[PDB]
């Protein structure tokens, strides 16, 4: 065969699709809804409630926009470095890095523009009394799950031969 080093076209489409979907949903919630309003999509399981977060996960480190600014630039540059140096010929890793990149960039735009993050996903399917999050948060969590899956799987991949 002819194996490929960088699935760059797929990785860009993935990141572009997530950031567009994240920014549009954030905009229409902040435009067509007041804070505290709640709409019902799946009763008792999923609602859309306008919410604002000036901090990180679970509202930790609230009001530290300079810290979020620096640490997100470090993350974005680190993801680009690992894409080129350690993820070549690995489509699974390149997809996970793109989801991490899109998620970090999505929340980074909100903090730079407004100094806070719009959150509207209000559900209990992934656990009860779970904080209200957004699409950028979902992409981040998803990419982290794939990263730990790939590396945990390769702990059991130490087998000498590669051909029958
Ligand atoms: C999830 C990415 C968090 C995201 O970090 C970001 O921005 C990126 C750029 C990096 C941060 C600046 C650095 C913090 C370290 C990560 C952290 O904090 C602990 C890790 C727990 C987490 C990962 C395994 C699982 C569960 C959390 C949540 C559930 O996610 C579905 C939180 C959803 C609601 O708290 C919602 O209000 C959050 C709000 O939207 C702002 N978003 C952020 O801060
Ligand atoms: C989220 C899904 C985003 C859509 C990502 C799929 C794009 C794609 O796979 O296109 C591959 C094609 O070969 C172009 O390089
Ligand atoms: C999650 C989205 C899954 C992305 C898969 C896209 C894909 O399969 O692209 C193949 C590539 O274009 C050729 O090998
Ligand atoms: C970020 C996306 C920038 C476009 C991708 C790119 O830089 O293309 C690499 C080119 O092939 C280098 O020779
Ligand atoms: C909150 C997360 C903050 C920073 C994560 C950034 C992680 C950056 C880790 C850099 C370590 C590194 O690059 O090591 C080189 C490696 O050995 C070459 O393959
Ligand atoms: C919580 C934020 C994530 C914790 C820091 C990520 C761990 C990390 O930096 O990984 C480096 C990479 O694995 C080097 O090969
Ligand atoms: C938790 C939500 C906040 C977001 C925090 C994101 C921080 C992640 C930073 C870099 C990840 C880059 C992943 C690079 C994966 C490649 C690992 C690798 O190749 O290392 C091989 C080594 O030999 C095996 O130990
Ligand atoms: C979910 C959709 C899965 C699509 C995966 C396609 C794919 O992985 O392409 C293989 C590549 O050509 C070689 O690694
Ligand atoms: C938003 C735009 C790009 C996000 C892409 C995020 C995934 C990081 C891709 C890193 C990259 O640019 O790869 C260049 C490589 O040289 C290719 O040939
Ligand atoms: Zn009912
Ligand atoms: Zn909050």
């Amino acid at each position: 065969h002819m194996h490929k080093k960088y699935f760059i076209g797929t990785s860009i489409l993935i990141a572009v699709f997530v950031v567009i979907f994240d920014q549009v949903t954030k905009y229409i919630i902040a435009t067509t809804m007041k804070i505290g309003d709640s709409f019902e999509v799946i009763p008792h399981f999923l609602n859309i409630t306008s919410h604002r977060n000036n901090g990180a996960a679970w509202g930790i480190l609230s009001g530290k926009m300079t810290f979020f600014f620096i640490i997100t630039i470090i993350i974005l540059i680190a993801l680009v470095y690992f894409f080129i140096k350690d993820a070549q010929y690995n489509l699974f890793m390149q997809v996970a890095i793109s989801l991490l990149f899109a998620g970090a960039l999505g929340n980074f735009i909100d903090r730079v523009l407004t100094g806070e993050v719009v959150d509207f996903i209000d559900t209990n399917i992934f656990g009860y009394d779970f904080p209200i999050f957004n699409i950028a948060d979902s992409s981040l969590t998803i990419g982290v799950i794939l990263i730990i899956i790939a590396l945990l799987k390769d702990t059991s991949n130490k087998k000498e031969k590669e051909v029958k």
